[PDB]
């Protein structure tokens, strides 16, 4: 009944070294610790993923290449620099999510959290969008050993293309992604008409959304889709990716959400009372990402947190207001109601086939 919190000092330090988000893992953990939330959770040390565990998804040629560049193509480049920490980072993140999955299998908990996971872009032999290894896929494949139908819900700002593509030809894993979809915006995929292929047709769900969406409309959309998905797909377990790059104040400056709105989505999923693997993802206003995942941990624990950020290691990063709540930016919501309705009707039509 007590949620599992994947953590070790070594893991945080490892994750802290991803050059795109320096120290973010420490900031998230430190704030969670400052609110004393870890004492209400079962703290589980993550294992490091073995080569064989990583090879359940990634090809050996790809994994050997990561090993090679870590010691001395494949999507390595501007977004995914080939640096020496690559292989150990992959094994650690993957291992953490696999550990969370295993805890859920063993019935240790109903909810297991790896805030440093959620790297949804990576494919079997291609790095993409800061993702060297797809830990979300790894967790789904582990859960698959016990659970017959798995629902993957992706609330990151970006389309969960790596996870959806991996399971596009299957009906045993359904992917649902809400994301910004606009020509030029990474990764450029995930229109409402993308529904999966072959036996998996209608088992991929995409909700293309525009800039400026706020809490109430987002939840209305998310609740509407998830309601139909639940009744049509009847999932036995859930993997939930909660990238905080949708949150107001993110330098990506696209959606205009607060952790409260995401929390309502989280609450809706939690009341299904299924085994649920919780993952992080994007989130580039580092203090806000910590504010968000701290609040969401509170939501998982059913606790209401004090508005004042406690003094702690990174306290100075929480200016100018030093509170946990995030105020939406004063800019317009570019989502026109009729288009949103069209999308919801298209999805509903798709789910009748499921
Ligand atoms: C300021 N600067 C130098 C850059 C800013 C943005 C990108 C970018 O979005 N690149 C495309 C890859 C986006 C990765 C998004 C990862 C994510 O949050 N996935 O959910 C690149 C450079
Ligand atoms: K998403
Ligand atoms: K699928
Ligand atoms: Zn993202």
């Amino acid at each position: 009944l007590v949620p599992v919190y994947i953590y070790s000092p070594e893991y945080v330090s490892m994750c802290d070294s991803l050059a795109k988000i320096p120290k973010r893992a420490s900031m998230v953990h430190s704030l969670i610790e400052a609110y004393a939330l870890h004492k209400q959770m079962r703290i589980v040390k993550p294992k490091v993923a073995s080569m064989e565990e990583m090879a359940t998804f990634h090809t050996d040629a790809y994994l050997q290449h990561l090993q090679k560049v870590s010691q001395e193509e494949y999507g390595l480049g501007y977004d995914c620099p080939a640096t020496e920490g690559i292989f150990d980072y992959a094994a650690a993140i993957g291992g953490a999510t696999i550990t969370a999955a295993q805890c859920l299998i063993d019935g240790m908990c109903k909810v297991a959290i790896n805030w440093s996971g959620g790297w949804h872009h990576a494919k079997k032999d291609e790095a993409s969008g800061f993702c060297y290894l797809n830990d979300a896929v790894l967790g789904i494949l582990r859960l698959r050993r016990k659970f017959e139908r798995i629902l993957y819900v992706d609330l990151d700002l970006h389309h969960g293309d790596g996870v959806e593509d991996t399971f596009s030809f299957t009906s045993k894993v359904m992917t649902v992604s809400l994301h910004k979809f606009s020509p030029g915006f990474f990764p450029g995929t995930g229109d409402v008409s993308d529904v999966g292929l072959g036996k998996g047709r209608y088992y991929s769900v995409n909700v293309p959304i525009q800039d400026g969406i706020q809490d109430e409309k987002y939840y209305q959309i998310c609740e509407s889709v998830l309601k139909e998905v639940y009744q049509a797909f009847n999932p036995k377990a859930v993997v939930l990716q909660l990238g905080a790059d949708t949150i107001a104040g993110d330098p990506m400056c696209s959606f205009n959400m607060t952790p409260v709105g995401i929390g309502k989505c989280l609450k809706y999923i939690l009341q299904w009372q299924l085994a649920t693997l919780i993952l992080g993802g994007g989130g580039y206003n580092l203090a806000n990402t910590a504010r968000c995942w701290t609040y969401l941990t509170g939501v998982i624990l059913g606790k209401t947190l004090s508005s004042e950020i406690p003094d702690h290691e990174f306290f100075t990063a929480y200016g100018p207001d030093y509170v946990l709540e995030i105020t939406p930016s004063c800019r317009p919501d570019r989502n026109e109601p009729h288009r949103i309705q069209q999308i919801l009707n298209y999805i509903k039509g798709n789910l009748k086939h499921v």
